[PDB]
């Protein structure tokens, strides 16, 4: 018989990767909302004692450590920490990122394997980590952050393009191979997120979204908790797009 | 900041078409569970007796009505009769349906178009019929029952799959043109749903499934609660597959 | 061994469904420069005439019927006359639509009912009364005309986008089920195509359009030809859309 | 007015990466045919070497060079070379490939990311390469070989997926970015195609596929030279699956 307790995380450990700030921070502050314990990284100290402090007041005691995502054993030795401080990872956001915007043949490639690495191999990487003590729990949720541009490109943005759509194969795949396992493993695609770090700009967005306004982290709450939860048990290897209606939408016209 | 109760129905009144049993049923009792109040259709007197004795047994006291969806003077009457007995429709799910197995050549143009009728057009008219009291209201959610025949094709089913895949449109374009009036309308794309009116076939369903099972109507109410919920208001034109993995599986090949 | 001659037409009979004007004419004179005979159907005598003489000066020798799409009953008999005046019908192309444009809410049942009917009942029509001879022959291609709104929606052609979205999943349903009988059934997807019967409207197609410029039938010619030639034979249920890139693009920000 | 001479490659300088043997020789052998003028690299001399003997054989005056893709300086020099030798490249097929199969938590990091930088890196390192003077000549074509796992995942090939899903984003981009510049890039995706490197597989295949039969490389040509024609120049960031109904399937069911 249904109940609204599906929906909830009590007596769940998430990892949010890059859950310092902005979107990573506004999903693990909804998930222990939701009754979740939180566990997150972020590459130096400094960004992990900021998302350390926003979480101690707003009521939640996260568990903060530093590390590269791209860096395995690095990876592997801090979810090795987590399990034995806090406890088996239950859920996975896949967040951590960054964007390059540059002409693609400007682009050198160095700088197109970097956003490569942090896109698409370290989520790999993350996944790979946390995937054992899942399959053992007996239930796992890996949740990648995507983008509009894992189904749309834009000057400028070639390798994030590239690795986001990347990501969204990769979460197909995870599905796959892991989903008999009992890992539902899904994408949530967020659509234009006003962000502190952000006119015609303003009408073009505006014009392109149905729901006619900006998206902001707190529209990506409730999706993200839905695809973690138990409510979506028979969700896997979906890409839940959250951008008020711009990809179903040919847009505004005159 | 976030809440749990972005899931809750409470307060709100759901219109589920044929929700008689199967599928509309185990929605609009897990729409009741999270709160709401139902009220359901369905083409004959007989039909209704059997929802209401079935949602009585529950524990939910749902409103019944004999309607035919393809009638649009009928279902404009009806959602008059609710909103003066009942209330303000804030959330439709377009769950009735017909389905016909014929080699396409051999489906009389008649029944091509009663399917059409039935599982496209029936389901433009009841979003017409609710779309003026949402906008009023100031939310509106409508949730279309889709397929996987909205994206994939089979021998037999042409008529079937041709109507779900304007069902797929349909939501895209509602979301498209009434999104910016506050109304979110999106797809349920079921996986295979082990039904009471359902071995090589089963092994067939089996491997091509990642989850690795047959789905149950149980898998699609926290995605439908979801759906019709504040948790998803910036998910728009969307259609959101619960399946266990097969849309994004290649399949288990030997 | 690869030749060339895998795009030629030379020896084949098509019929494209209301080829008098626009974008049937467009391929039907493709087609016919690539070595087919040239059959076509339109709702009026006037019509008809209007097509006779523009394949006349184009240097074409069409063949013209007077038939309702909607009329299968008319459909069989004209595609009965065809048979024995001309050969078998090797390639359709069901090309025959009406569009309305009518905010949802304000358009009548009949109206949105009769959109469905021609733009997705009638490709049913058609192309269930040339499949039976196409599997004698030991070959068919039907090749439906699609839209954007297969993909995307709009204010104020809910109809047509159902209609649309229907056929894109007809098209992949026919592929599926006549597939193994040496049957090809695919979609082109017109981008934004220059029409006579057609400025910030101009800079906002130019802008959404990589290409930066808008179509013209032209860009449909090779794009049809290759669908219904040898050169295709393993394409099947796809939808070739000819767009300059919308599909795939964000769009041109400020 | 349309000519069968917009399908043809005379005049034009096609370089596909890694093709040797196989899906690019395949195509390469194709573009020769349809008029083109054939560059190609492979890793060692042995292979270009049995390239060279292979294209000699079919008639056509080859130019092989020993390069690795994923060598950006090496790609660049070869290209410097190219046009001085031979002339500006109008054609890249990105054919050079690799795939892995390991269950996803048993592979490594390091082979992770060597599947990531030939499936997708280098075709960018190659792009890049080679889109200046496309820009300069006034038209480029750019084919991307994709797979059906740019769409669905399976056990073991998680890196192959990841990389081919980006790809299908970087072709994306790469027509949003340079489709203004008259550069066309498209992507062919491969169904179940038949290699010497190659029953319950064997019916399990039949079954998928409507055609109802393995493909073959000749399946290809076609297509592909669709691609890197003049009649597909309103074709951009398009994904042309050449599977024989696959993608669009639900599957043959008992
Ligand atoms: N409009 C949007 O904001 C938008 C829209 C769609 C999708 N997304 C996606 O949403 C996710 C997060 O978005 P956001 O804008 O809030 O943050 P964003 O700038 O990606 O930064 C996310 C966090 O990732 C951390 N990080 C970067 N590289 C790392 C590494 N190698 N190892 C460990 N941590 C690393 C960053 O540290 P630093 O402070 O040093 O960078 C930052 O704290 C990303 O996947 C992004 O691509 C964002
Ligand atoms: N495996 C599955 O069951 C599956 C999978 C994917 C999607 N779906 C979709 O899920 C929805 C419901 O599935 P289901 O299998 O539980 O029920 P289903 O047999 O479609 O029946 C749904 C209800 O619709 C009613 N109905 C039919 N025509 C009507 C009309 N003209 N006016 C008013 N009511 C009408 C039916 O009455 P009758 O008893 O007289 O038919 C029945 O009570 C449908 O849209 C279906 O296409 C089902
Ligand atoms: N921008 C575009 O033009 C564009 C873009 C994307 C897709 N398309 C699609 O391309 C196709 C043709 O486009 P178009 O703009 O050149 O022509 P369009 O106006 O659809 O007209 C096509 C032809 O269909 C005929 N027709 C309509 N209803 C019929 C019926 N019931 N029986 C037989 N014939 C009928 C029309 O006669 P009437 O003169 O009496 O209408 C006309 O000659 C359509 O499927 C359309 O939806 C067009
Ligand atoms: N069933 C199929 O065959 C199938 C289906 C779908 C898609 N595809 C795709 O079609 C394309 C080619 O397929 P295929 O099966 O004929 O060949 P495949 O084994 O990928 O090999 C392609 C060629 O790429 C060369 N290559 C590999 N790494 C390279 C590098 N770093 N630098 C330069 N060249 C390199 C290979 O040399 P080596 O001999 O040393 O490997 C080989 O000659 C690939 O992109 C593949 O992923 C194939
Ligand atoms: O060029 C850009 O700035 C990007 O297109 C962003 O606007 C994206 O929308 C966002 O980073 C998606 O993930
Ligand atoms: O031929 C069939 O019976 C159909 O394919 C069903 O099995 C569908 O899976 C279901 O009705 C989808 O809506
Ligand atoms: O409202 C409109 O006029 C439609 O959106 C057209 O512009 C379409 O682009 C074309 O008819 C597609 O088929
Ligand atoms: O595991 C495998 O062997 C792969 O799935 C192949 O069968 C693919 O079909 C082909 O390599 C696609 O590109
Ligand atoms: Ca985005
Ligand atoms: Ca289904
Ligand atoms: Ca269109
Ligand atoms: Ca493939």
């Amino acid at each position: 018989q249904f109940s609204l307790d599906q929906f909830s995380l009590k007596g769940k450990i998430a990892l949010v990767t890059g859950a310092s700030y902005g979107i990573g921070f506004a999903i693990a502050s909804a998930y222990a909302k939701a009754g979740a314990t939180i566990v997150f990284n972020d590459i130096n100290q400094e960004l992990v004692d900021r998302g350390m402090a926003a979480y101690k007041a707003a009521g939640i005691n996260a568990h903060g450590y530093v590390c590269d995502v791209t860096d395995e054993d690095g990876i592997q030795a801090m979810v090795a920490q987590i399990e034995s401080e806090v406890g088996i990872i239950d859920i996975l956001v896949n967040n951590a990122g960054i964007i390059r915007r540059v002409p693609m043949i400007e682009m050198t490639a160095a700088q197109f394997r970097q956003v490569i690495d942090i896109d698409l191999n370290a989520p790999f990487i993350v996944s790979k980590a946390v995937i054992p003590s899942m399959i053992k729990k007996g239930h796992g949720k890996i949740i990648n952050i995507c983008s509009m541009m894992s189904e749309l490109g834009r000057e400028t943005v070639s390798a994030y393009a590239a690795a986001k759509g990347g990501l969204k194969m990769l979460t197909k795949n995870i599905a796959s191979e892991y989903g008999e396992a009992n890992i539902q493993c899904n994408g949530i695609g967020p659509g234009y997120i006003a962000t502190p770090q952000t006119h015609p700009f303003d009408q073009f967005i505006i014009a392109k979204t149905p729901a006619a306004r900006w998206g902001e982290a707190e529209d990506l709450m409730g999706p993200a908790v839905f695809l973690a939860s138990d409510a979506s048990n028979f969700v896997n290897g979906h890409i839940l797009y959250v951008d008020g209606g711009i990809l179903a939408y040919i847009g505004k016209q005159p």
